[PDB]
């Protein structure tokens, strides 16, 4: 197909790992949709962000945005719901997301990563 069809849901991927995951990538505006290992029934979204640490040679942050499933709804905390994470990710995949730090973040491709890693 020439293009795919939602394929960010790695399962049950954790936290942890795909920050390393995004990572190994690099790919800024990054998004991934992973089950909560330590919180189950809940889901988490981790986005590459284009925020280095240190800069030229060092890894770009993670940003894990919580999902609230509630009512038979997800959130990430705001006003706005949805039913099925693809609504949301879709949503937000435009609108983007907001960090604390004031520095805000965009879900430009998903992540599709792959079978071997290292």
């Amino acid at each position: 197909g020439s293009s795919g069809s939602s394929g960010w849901y790695h399962g049950h991927m954790s936290g942890g790992q795909a920050e390393t995951l995004l990572q190994a990538k690099g790919e800024p505006w990054t998004f991934l949709v992973r089950e909560s290992l330590s919180q189950p029934g809940d889901f988490v979204l981790s986005v590459l962000s284009d925020q280095p640490k240190a800069g030229p040679g060092s890894p770009l942050r993670v940003t894990h945005i919580k999902v609230m499933c509630e009512g038979g709804r997800y959130t990430v905390g705001g006003l706005e719901t949805f039913d099925s994470l693809t609504d949301l990710v879709e949503h937000f995949k435009k609108t983007g997301i907001e960090e604390a730090s004031g520095a805000f973040v965009y879900l430009r491709q998903p992540y599709y990563s792959g079978p071997s890693s290292g």
